[PDB]
């Protein structure tokens, strides 16, 4: 049995194994804090997230379990998965607090296109890594829905992972069927954040910086132009759809005038990818294979997910229950080889 220490950080008390040494706060997380630390086990850094008051609800109950079935299927180079997870509790009625590890990575992306000119071979690399990483999610039917900067996690060699993913906040990168609340959507709400994330890498703008919803609608339809009557076929409010019937119509832009200077490739995926029609924007899979990414792609190593069950889901269970199913996956989880990649 490790022997655990406590110490206070954010406030409050952090209760660990020995193992975690050093730990700093480095930010909040989804329903939780996040501290770095040194695994003295192996040498390696790794972020502990604590998740706050796990149990306290049903709601609270159920996306503690819900985060850690999805990280403990997360097995990609570019997702967020687990190297450990922990509690403090000897037993499921002493059972109250969860602690979720990964690799360390210092930034996010914000922290990259910040104070920095960007080429495009390494906006090349960076859009890559996230499309990789949203063809594994997506392929076991799991959806970001909001991806944006602040949840793609940057080492210091640029490699990325997408993070809060299947789970006030900027608006700016959410795709349009989301923000004004279509009543059915597909995997590709997740494409539309990657061209906007995309253009602002590339120009160093955020794309769409709306004020309000109705701002950012409008900044969207003058790139893209007005919707036709089909996409109104989405909209479940009368006033809504009559609003958007009512704008003066807007042509589509030429992307090519509007990202001056641009690598062409870059410009025509992007074409691709920021379309309101849902159905007509390009996938995850199919912009790996986009010539933009020639340098890059490499079909062996693109992997798709395991099936993932969530029929948990569509189920209403008391707290306790949660409680005990989640008990039950932290201590049947098994930490990954420190090594598990080969030369190609
Ligand atoms: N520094 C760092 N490194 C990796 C992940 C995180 C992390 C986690 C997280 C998730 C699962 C887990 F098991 C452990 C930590 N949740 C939010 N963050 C963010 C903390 C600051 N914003 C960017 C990343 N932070
Ligand atoms: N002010 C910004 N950073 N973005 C707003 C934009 C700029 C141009 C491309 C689209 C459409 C239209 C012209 C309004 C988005
Ligand atoms: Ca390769
Ligand atoms: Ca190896
Ligand atoms: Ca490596
Ligand atoms: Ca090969
Ligand atoms: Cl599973």
């Amino acid at each position: 049995r490790p022997t655990f220490y406590r110490q206070e950080l954010n406030k409050t008390i952090w209760e660990v194994p020995e193992r975690y040494q050093n730990l700093s706060p480095v930010g909040s997380g989804a329903y939780g804090s996040v501290c770095a630390a040194f695994d003295t086990k192996t040498g390696h850094r790794v972020a502990v997230k604590k998740l706050s008051r796990p149990f306290q609800s049903i709601i609270h109950a159920k996306r503690t379990y819900r985060e850690l079935r999805l990280l403990k299927h997360m097995k990609h180079e570019n997702v967020i998965g687990l190297l450990d997870v922990f509690t403090p509790a000897r037993s499921l009625e002493e059972f109250n607090d969860v602690y979720l590890v990964t690799h360390l990575m210092g930034a996010d992306l914000n922290n990259i296109v910040k104070c920095q000119k960007l080429t495009d071979d390494h906006v090349q690399f960076l859009i890559y890594q996230i499309l990789r990483g949203l063809k594994y999610i997506h392929s076991a039917d799991i959806i970001h829905r909001d991806l944006k900067p602040s949840n793609l996690a940057v080492n210091e060699d640029s490699e990325l992972k997408i993070l809060d993913f299947g789970l006030v906040a900027t608006r700016w990168y959410r795709a349009p069927e989301i923000m004004l609340n279509w009543m059915h959507y597909n995997q590709t709400v997740d494409i539309w954040s990657v061209g906007c994330i995309m253009a602002e890498l590339l120009t160093g703008r955020t794309l769409f910086p709306g004020t309000d919803h109705i701002d950012q609608l409008k900044l969207i339809l003058r790139l893209v132009g007005t919707p036709g009557a089909e996409l109104l076929k989405k909209i479940s409010s009368e006033s809504a759809r009559n609003y958007i019937q009512s704008l003066a119509q807007m042509p589509k832009m030429n992307f090519a005038n509007v990202f001056i200077g641009a690598n062409p490739l870059a410009v025509d995926l992007l074409e691709k990818m920021l379309v309101l029609d849902s159905d007509k924007r390009i996938t995850a899979a199919q912009a790996l294979a986009h010539a933009y990414f020639a340098q890059y792609h490499d079909p062996d190593d693109e992997p798709v997910a395991d099936p993932y069950d969530q029929s948990f889901e569509s189920r209403d269970l008391l707290i306790d229950e949660w409680k005990s199913l989640t008990y039950d996956e932290v201590i049947s989880f098994v930490p990954p080889p420190l090594d598990q990649e080969e030369m190609e």
